[PDB]
DNA sequence: TGTAATTAACCTTTTAGGTTATAACT
DNA sequence: AGTTATAACCTAAAAGGTTAATTACA
């Protein structure tokens, strides 16, 4: 019989909720999400099992959204092809040292100019010596 | 003898202040800035003349910081060379419709991959047909 | 004239860019 | 040992977009 730690006006009751989620303009509903939900407000409390499941769904969704505009495999492929490590790739293309790990895991979207420059150099790798 | 509207503990007194400012890691001091300053806290109040002068200095500083890594003239040049309007350029290179106006005015720094892709296409303009 | 092109405030989301941890590998 | 990649966490900036206010310019 726990009370909502937020509004203090509803009880937390175990059930399920479809959770809308938006990333980079793409909308989805994460459905049947188990948790404790406040009768009164939006406060929700998930256990570890529920949090983990939920976050995995969110991570999965974002990766599929990013994969609409660039395949993580294409990025890794062009990088290893230019014989760059991720840190070397980030120095040239920008984004900070973690940049390419984030693109290649599918968690962050590269700049449109990063993608397009990767496409130019995929067909014309020798051009890297011009701008390195 | 107007009291500080922020801390209520100091009077606003007319004088000058050197104002540190940082942009994209570059630090400067905007010197001798006229205004009303609170004796107690950092609260300052500038009239229109003082605000305008100050903001012009801030805008000037940011533009010179951006110009360290990319000349606005180089950007306009490559864009008009690829026969792109700013909106057309933004669609290909990213950044939203206002992107290129912000770069070309010197107010925002383009992605390192935007700069480098602009460099590739400056020497090899025909390559735009590959990724457009 | 009025239509496209650009500059401008101004707003929210997302990456840039970096620190520190962890772990695998060389 | 240092090298590579992944991971979470930060702040500061640009991405991306809406609206308005301007400047070329048919
Ligand atoms: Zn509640
Ligand atoms: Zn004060």
């Amino acid at each position: 019989h726990m009370k909502c730690p937020v509004c203090h006006q509803g009880e937390m009751v175990s059930g399920i909720k479809d959770i809308p989620y938006t990333f980079r303009g793409r909308k989805t509903v994460l459905k049947g999400i188990h948790g404790l939900y406040c009768v009164h407000c939006e406060e929700s409390i998930m256990n570890k099992e529920e949090s983990d499941a939920f976050m995995a769904q969110v991570k999965a969704f974002r990766a599929s959204v990013n994969a609409e505009t660039v395949a993580p495999e294409f990025i890794v492929k062009v990088r290893k092809k230019l014989s760059l490590t991720q840190k070397e790739a980030s120095e040239i293309f920008g984004g900070g040292v973690n940049a390419f790990s984030r693109y290649e895991k599918g968690n962050a979207q590269p700049h449109p100019s990063t993608i397009k420059l990767l496409r130019v150099l995929d067909k014309h790798p020798e051009l890297l010596n011009e701008i390195r």
